[PDB]
């Protein structure tokens, strides 16, 4: 599909038994969800904005379904007020900006 | 053009004669240029981020040439991490996602 820009380009995402709407961020490098409970070995890890830095965990090989789309990779999970898909999933399901 | 993202979307700009690199950033509402001097009124404003909040001054109605695409819009300087190019001027060059 295509996305216009009017709006902010929330999709649906699903990572396990939890669906969240979340930006797909060509400025985001990495992957940063909200707040959860994954499964699995992390690391810690800060990320700077906008304001400074945020501490988050590092996830490794996490499947996340965007839009009925399969990724598959690094997710940072921390105190962000949006779920934000990053660069490193984006590519995995195809994503170009075009003008 | 189409640009993919494997890498950050950076591109160059033009604004008040001068080059800057900027990032082409979906997850951006607004445009957010580090500290430079531009010319007319501006009015403070505060912003938030991953991080928090911080100060920008706010300037309307500036031309920037964006891949050499023509914009002219509100302009947020201030302490970003990086020079931004968001939505309020993605839109106006006719940006838009696919995949
Ligand atoms: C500033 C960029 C260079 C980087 N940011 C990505 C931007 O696209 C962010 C995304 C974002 C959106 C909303 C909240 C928080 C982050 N965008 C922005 O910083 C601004 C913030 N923002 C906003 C607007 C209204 C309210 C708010 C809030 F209240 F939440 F602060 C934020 C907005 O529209 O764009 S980032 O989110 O800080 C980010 C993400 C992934 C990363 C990373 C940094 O480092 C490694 O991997």
């Amino acid at each position: 599909p295509q996305i216009t820009l009017w709006k902010r380009p929330l999709v649906t995402i699903r990572i396990g038994g939890q669906l969240k709407e979340a930006l797909l961020d060509t400025g985001a490098d990495d992957t940063v969800l909200e707040e959860m409970n994954l499964p699995g070995k992390w690391k810690p890890k800060m990320i700077g904005g906008i304001g400074g830095f945020i501490k988050v965990r590092q996830y490794d090989q996490i499947p996340i379904e965007i839009c009925g789309h399969k990724a598959i990779g690094t997710v940072l999970v921390g105190p962000t007020p949006v779920n934000i898909i990053g660069r490193n999933l984006l590519t995995q399901i195809g994503c170009t900006l075009n003008f």
